[PDB]
């Protein structure tokens, strides 16, 4: 009776969430995989560590998704990545594919897990992963947002020179232009951005800037690694999802949830904030826009229907 | 090599602190207290924990501040209580003697320590300890308002049904009637308290009752307790800027700090919030009042000066 | 669905396992005493200081034992002392009655729970408060050895100067003249310490020091506090006890545990070595002994069968 | 004045310390690589994570060691893999010149540095970079026997079903055949392995196994792997060698340490349990062999000279 943690998927986020999972005391994990070797020998090696800090888990890895039965919470990485020669319904029709074979495996397996999807392209992808598993849409959902978050919050506590801890940005929507950043809304030590501009803290440029850079910032890695994508930000990222359901914090995290007439939004995945605990996704704040940001919360939301019309036309 | 901390008075809180010194690996911990036996017998008791979790501390007792040498931060809770027959002039007449003796062990045996003082009454006590000591002002703060700010957020965790980790409170001055409170730097998630109840997600009412509570709240655990006052929150606020301090993390938190002119104030130690790191008061953030914010800290800094005035006709 | 944690008695060691199961994100907390008002305030103030670390738990106090119904974990501490006036029968007359309470509120509202002692004398409060609960043997557990192997780890750590986390001792029986220390099964870093004596590393005389200081440990802190007996070291060992018990970590520790037969005891709370995960007391470790500690144990069991009398003869 | 811990090679091994070196506070962190790219990309991806645990710690990635400058610690796994077509002298020669560039870069950056080599082949690479680097002998230390002790608890913890906090692994010299276990000196709660044999928890067969799967538990990642060698296991063991030294916790752990008589050799880097503190090796810890024992750490040894030897002919 440890929560049980199933990792669909033992690449390189899949071990990251695995490793933390572990150093977290969070519970007892699978790593699946379809490379048979890869999720074991990772399983193992997770395993081989947990006497230096003193973690009673289990871990184990398999190819088969007998191996995920009763999992409290599933995390799905699994898929392949855009090379440089892929459309983007090359890889949709791909990873559209994977979430089928995944959304079953969790269905028969899984059935009252909580599950957070990090397969790209994530707004279509955790949609179309609820619509294969048939969960719940309260216990599906997709991280993003918290990764955004994350990222301008440490571009902003360099910015001011204070801690991490008390930074607070606010992000809904996608990646890059689907973002939609409320700097009102996010502050140092509960002051907003916008106010600590006119504080003279920072500038106006450089607080866009900040803004611009999280827009790019999954980019940023890639055209530094060269040969793959960030991993550390995004693994923390959704174990705080995940750490946040199975000790029912009721942390506000902005998320890809299901909206049931929230903002306006009536059966798609939204990165909005949500409060996360043992139910599930258990409440949405809808806050208040002003009309910049209802423009831009527009366009992000009609980027996700324009991806959702593309799977449907791939499958 | 290990960061030495010295806690002048090992009471409640000053046990408190200790134990928390441990538990977070903040360096090797002094206790001293002029009732013999009392530090020695908690550095011991903590000590004896320390296998169960891992911790490695030196833990040392002591009624000379001999032993306080090199300390890298002071935390000074030693005084006596305000008994039911006591006065104010009285209660500060005492504590004003604790701290001339207090700041004479820190002038000789610790003069490179950060200091934090907690002794009541919290305003006048840290700006006597300061002049006392001798040490740069900057080095001397006293803990007041992380405390009112940890119970704000205890009561808005509590009314939003969301984790304490996405609430963050800003209050500044003193505690009580000297509290002032900005409800619109208040947020749960970065949302100002002052739009969660335009959006339903409280009343104005009840937001003014958690104020009042945190005004109140000291006096509440007293009127439980009944032989003492709070000690568990008062220490973990404490730790708090102890730790900012010692991992140089620049946490901003709201502390009583030695004013040269922010917020309109030379000469005195009020609450307001500070940056905490290596240099100990790095910077104070000054935010930009409305009115009923300026009146609120007129009257805050007013009750500090008379106090003040109070210690000067005591000493 | 947090775990929740009832910890009967809210004064010295009751407050310090609240404080402990909160930083350690253990659940949800209920402090149950007589005296009103003491566990409430309690309750609150370390509610109060989570939001300073982060910890999500809900904290509460009762004097009504329907505050405890569904407890997973139980930890008493309630009873009194032994005022300098008061017989052993008077003290083991009193605490009987008081395990007596306890033990019908934990039958009727919480018979579900792992159940851990504290009270003393402890090997007879044990004993008593599993008779007076009904609850299964295996579920009710009392609190010694922990802290004797605790304390006798700090004493080896500052002898060798070693890190506490590379010291094992190994200590069967109860407190003092009961304790049974096997130095041989004691180690640094798998050394035992009757090796480290051949290599010079300690002295025998040094070594029966330690072996006398832990025996006389409890006596040493009461005699330095003169207000109180130890409490941090205490809470520090219970909550290891507990966090075995619901991480279901299967830690083998040293705990006052029923004999169903083994080392050659049928019917009597003996500390011994015990497995400790989510049923209970899972595994009894019978180590062999020579002819001394043979005889050590043999004196230890029949100090506990007395006391047993004792109680038979009180009540 | 945060500690600084320098990371050279930012592969697998790497990326994974700078993780952990994050997550525990252990300080800033500067990744260094020829390949340019990814220490920077790794360096940011965990900065951009760290506002989602609360670490406050610099970050930055370089491929000039002027950025190792000033470094408490440096982790060295910079080299290349031992590719199918690749002779042991062809590994050697090259990765003996890189541990000349890297003793190049801390002697002339961070002179006075703890350095912990992991480069293979350990015994080897260690001691190279001792000569290259001219660091006192005590402040270069190679990670392989935590390693062991860690594979082995874990077999350990799982066979006896109890918690890896309880079990202690006792190894000494090197991986593989190299390795010398004394599983006398290896126990459960302080119990040996050879005693709980004769108790029957478990049997001599299975604890021989136990043994030989620790002599090939490298072997057995890269086989499950295939594309690399195991990664977590490692970075944890070298981190608890830094924590130790960082925060002068003085651990005994094995350890490639430069032996100055101790255990009858003088000259050489071999695997001993070593106290670890802010001094570097603070003194071996030299056990007492048995017949079967002597004769494994003479081949042991054996193994070193002959490798040290292949180096002086490579280079
Ligand atoms: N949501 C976000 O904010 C965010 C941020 C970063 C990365 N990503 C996405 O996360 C995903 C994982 O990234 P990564 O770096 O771990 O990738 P990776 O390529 O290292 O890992 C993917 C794993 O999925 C496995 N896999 C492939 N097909 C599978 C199947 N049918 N069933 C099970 N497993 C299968 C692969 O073998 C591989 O081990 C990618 O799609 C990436 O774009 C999302
Ligand atoms: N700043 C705040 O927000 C805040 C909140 C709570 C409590 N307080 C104050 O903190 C202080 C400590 O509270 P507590 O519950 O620990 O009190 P306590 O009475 O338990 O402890 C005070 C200790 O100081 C010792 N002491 C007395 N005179 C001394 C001297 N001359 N030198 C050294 N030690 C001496 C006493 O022996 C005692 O052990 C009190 O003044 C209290 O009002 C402040
Ligand atoms: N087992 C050990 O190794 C060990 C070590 C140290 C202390 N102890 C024992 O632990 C016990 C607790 O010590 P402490 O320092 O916390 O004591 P304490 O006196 O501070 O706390 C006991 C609490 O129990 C309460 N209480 C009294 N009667 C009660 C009842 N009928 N129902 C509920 N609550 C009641 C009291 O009001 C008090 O708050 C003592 O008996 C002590 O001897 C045991
Ligand atoms: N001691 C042990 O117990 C143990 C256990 C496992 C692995 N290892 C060894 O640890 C080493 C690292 O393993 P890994 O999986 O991280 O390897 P890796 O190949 O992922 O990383 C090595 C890094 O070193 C870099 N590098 C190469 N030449 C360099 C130079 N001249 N200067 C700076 N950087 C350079 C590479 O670019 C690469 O990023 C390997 O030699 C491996 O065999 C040791
Ligand atoms: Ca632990
Ligand atoms: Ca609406
Ligand atoms: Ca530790
Ligand atoms: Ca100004
Ligand atoms: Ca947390
Ligand atoms: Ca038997
Ligand atoms: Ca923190
Ligand atoms: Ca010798
Ligand atoms: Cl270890
Ligand atoms: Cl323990
Ligand atoms: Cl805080
Ligand atoms: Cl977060």
């Amino acid at each position: 009776a440890r929560s049980k943690i199933a990792l669909i998927g033992a690449g390189q986020i899949g071990g990251t969430l695995a490793h933390l999972a572990g150093l977290k005391e969070l519970g007892d994990v699978v790593l699946f995989d379809i490379v048979d070797g890869v999720p074991q020998g990772k399983a193992l090696d997770i395993a081989e560590s947990a006497p230096v800090d003193g973690f009673d888990a289990k871990y184990s890895g398999a190819s088969d998704y007998s191996a995920i039965a009763g999992a409290d919470v599933v995390i799905v990485t699994a898929g392949v990545p855009r090379k440089p020669g892929m459309s983007r319904d090359d890889l949709i029709g791909i990873n559209l594919k994977v979430m089928e074979a995944v959304g079953a495996g969790i269905k028969e397996h899984a059935p009252d897990a909580f599950v957070i999807c990090i397969t790209n392209p994530l707004d279509a992808m955790v949609w179309a992963l609820q619509k294969f598993s048939g969960l719940p849409t309260n216990k599906v959902v997709g991280m993003a947002g918290v990764l955004d978050s994350a990222r301008f919050r440490h571009f902003l506590a360099e910015e001011f020179g204070v801690s991490v801890e008390d930074v607070t940005a606010f992000v809904l929507g996608g990646h890059g232009d689907d973002m939609v950043p409320l700097t009102r809304y996010s502050t140092v030590a509960g002051v907003p951005l916008t106010d600590l501009v006119k504080l003279g803290w920072t500038t106006q440029e450089k607080l866009d800037a900040m803004v611009e850079r999280t827009r790019k910032g999954g980019g940023e890695i890639v055209n530094l690694l060269k040969t793959g994508s960030a991993f550390y930000a995004p693994a923390a990222s959704a174990i705080a999802m995940a750490e946040s359901y199975l000790r029912d914090k009721k942390r506000v995290l902005p998320c890809a949830a299901y909206l049931d007439g929230q903002y306006g939004i009536d059966g798609l995945y939204v990165g909005v904030p949500v409060v996360i605990g043992e139910n599930g996704v258990e409440r949405v704040l809808e806050v208040t826009f002003n009309d910049d940001e209802k423009a831009m919360f527009e366009k992000s939301v009609n980027s996700v229907k324009g991806l959702i019309e593309a799977c449907k036309s791939v499958n």
